[PDB]
């Protein structure tokens, strides 16, 4: 019985596992559901509490606390650990009931919460890219200490090339270890990208896209950042470097290739030249559900892949003068230290001014480019304390840097 | 160090084997090659002798034995063991400095230097599928009694499949053994096909194909027998069997789909519904370095497969109409017994008579059909030396009732 918390059980990837959960839970008992953990959304959370009985209930925002423990007063036989904030948060992380947990939330939090998962060694099923990115440094120091704590990819493409891994090998290692490429035999990756609403765009149509363009008519709805993300190929950008620390392998060996299908997720050359790939519809339940069952796999009644239906797959490679975002990514990590940190943090600021109309697209680009050329190295902190603090003042530093680009050309 | 020997070793198989070894000895020393057999070509046997310097050599025909005793002579500091025969085969298999054969011979010496190779319990890189097609019941008693030996599919498709699952769960079983795709988690298998080059002819336009159409302009270089199965796609309907016996697939969970690119050499859906799949140009080199590797991979110089210029890969059903030897193949298949020993045997014949331009396409098909309405399911001996004579003894019938339907409707 795989015992899992859900952190951000009522965003995406937490209504996502909870529903793969149900439905393999229905064909064999599986899965308990020990934890769940949202910000404010207390009918949500009751709602979850009540059809999957977890042991604690955890509520960020305070001012809703006393509400969510008179709600559950009304559950049949049911006495759940009922907590809030950080402390919450901690304890649930601290509890020996339980093995996994699935990491839904975004920003800091995020990173908090993997911080104290990894802390209590857990295996952690982890979606928020931006923290790999950023803080790198920090959860590759904190994952050498704490031995038999795991980081697990649920990215998608990430989780596509952890599953064409043999699995004699990664049990030998573990992600964001050095040498993980080295042990698995893994000679260059084939990163695939949806390609976003823009590739047949000119430049000079490209000068003009809104943010109305990238969010129309979408063909996979997510959120609003991830999806101007998409339109930039930041997204594939951010998930070149996430590529480079979750598997150990240079950048010179990863190749963004764009597949419009969406049905290969990514792809992995081994040293001998054969490249095993990884398949399905394009649908986050897969990639969430081998991070809660890794190192085996588990019946589910999804939709078989008709490949004969599907009958097409094509793949080319993106224009870097259309999609400058993913040339600035490389530069960032092939150059190192923490400007994969710089990177991310002016990115959220250009992201968000671009999805308000107050940037077009190639200001995007310009601005995280001065951002980066206004950084410099570091020492990176041996401290473990340290080097947390170190990444959060330059995160800050560098949406300030971005917010007076933008605030002196305005 | 990884101890060869090949079987067959001047045949495609063999020469693709050599070739690769050669070509991975430069990087790194792995691969001893110890051993080399062959029909007739002694001196084709000789340079590959003097290059290669194996303990044992070993030739079927004893007339050319005393000439490769002779040319031996010539090479410098060299003192091998020289054989011929079913008895020199014998003692290579029982030779304890060998550890791995590759198996690239047909018809009655393949299965029979199988057969050895298992009894020593080697590692077997079986080529020859109409040995699984027509004896797998034998081959599946022979290695419930050899314990440690081993078959390793080298058949492109096959070795697909096989490079797609998981050593942590193969190395828990092993091919031909009952219960192989419950414990690797297989739910279904697409066996990819060329699809030949008939695929996209009218019923009208293949009434009149010939053999010279099958054989002319050719993509790759491969024989005769196997080029007239890809016409007709009886190539594919025995890989069916051969994917049944070695994966314990049932039949109704295999789809054989035509990917005419040869890009990817076959998938495996789990039970998740998550799809794996390998790739590679067409080439022999990566199945056949695979089976001698496995469960590890080394370094080549092949060159690397570069998606973005494949540019399109493309899946569709092929039409049983069109392409009635691989219903036939499902029919003998699902019916068991020994009607895969049928229908190897009919088409032996079959194949034969329209390579030699005696009978039409549709006809093949007619004579397959008309042989497995004419056999009766037998009792399968359990002693495995009745049964191997079993087999053979319905082998020989079965061709025999094949050329005499030949004869009659002549
Ligand atoms: C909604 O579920 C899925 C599942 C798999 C694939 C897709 C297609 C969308 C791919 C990515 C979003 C992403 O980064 N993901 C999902 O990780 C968009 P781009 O950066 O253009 O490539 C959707
Ligand atoms: C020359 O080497 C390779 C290597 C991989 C793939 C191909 C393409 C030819 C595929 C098969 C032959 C075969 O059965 N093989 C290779 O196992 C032909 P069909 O039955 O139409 O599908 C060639
Ligand atoms: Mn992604
Ligand atoms: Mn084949």
């Amino acid at each position: 019985p795989i015992n899992v918390a859900i952190f951000g059980s009522t965003g995406s990837i937490g209504t996502n596992a909870l529903n793969i959960i149900r439905e393999c839970n229905k064909i064999e008992n599986v899965f308990n559901v020990k934890a769940l953990y949202v910000n404010k959304s207390v009918n949500e959370l009751y709602e979850q509490a009540r059809e999957f009985l977890p042991e604690y209930l955890c509520i960020h925002d305070k001012s809703v606390y006393e509400e969510l423990k008179e709600l559950v007063k009304n559950i049949k036989d049911y006495k759940p650990i009922i907590l809030c904030g950080d402390e919450g948060m901690k304890e649930i992380c601290s509890s020996n009931s339980i093995d996994k947990i699935v990491i839904g939330i975004d920003s800091f939090q995020g990173l908090y919460s993997t911080m104290y998962a990894i802390m209590n060694n857990k295996i952690v099923a982890l979606a928020n890219k931006e923290s790999i990115v950023s803080a790198g440094f920090f959860l590759k120091k904190l994952l050498n200490i704490h031995k038999n704590a795991k980081i697990i990819p649920v990215d998608s493409e990430h989780s596509a090339i952890f599953q064409c891994l043999d699995n004699n090998k990664v049990l030998k290692t573990k992600c964001l270890q050095d040498n993980f490429s080295k042990i698995n035999n893994i000679n260059k990756i084939f990163l695939c990208s949806s390609g976003g609403p823009f590739q047949n765009l000119t430049m000079d149509e490209l000068k003009n896209v809104t943010s109305e363009n990238a969010l129309k008519h979408p063909k996979w709805k997510m959120g609003k950042k991830i999806t101007i993300d998409s339109a930039t190929m930041m997204n594939k950008g951010l998930e070149v470097i996430e590529t480079h620390f979750l598997f150990d392998v240079d950048y010179n060996d990863i190749e963004v290739i764009v597949h419009k299908e969406c049905i290969i997720h990514s792809c992995v050359e081994f040293i001998d030249k054969s490249v095993i790939s990884q398949m399905y519809y394009p649908d986050m339940q897969i990639p969430i559900l081998y991070s809660l069952t890794w190192p085996d796999r588990i019946k589910t009644n999804l939709k078989p892949l008709d490949l004969a239906q599907v009958s097409t797959l094509t793949f080319h490679k993106p224009s870097l003068e259309h999609f400058p975002c993913i040339k600035l990514a490389y530069q960032a990590g092939i150059k190192g230290n923490f400007y994969p940190t710089v990177l991310n943090a002016s990115n959220e600021i250009a992201n968000n001014l671009f999805l308000n109309n107050k940037i077009k697209y190639f200001d995007i680009s310009s601005i995280i480019s001065q951002v980066l050329e206004s950084f410099n190295s570091q020492k990176v902190s041996e401290n473990s304390e340290d080097l947390m603090k170190q990444i959060l003042q330059i995160h800050s530093w560098a949406k300030d840097k971005a917010t007076d680009i933008y605030n002196k050309h305005n």
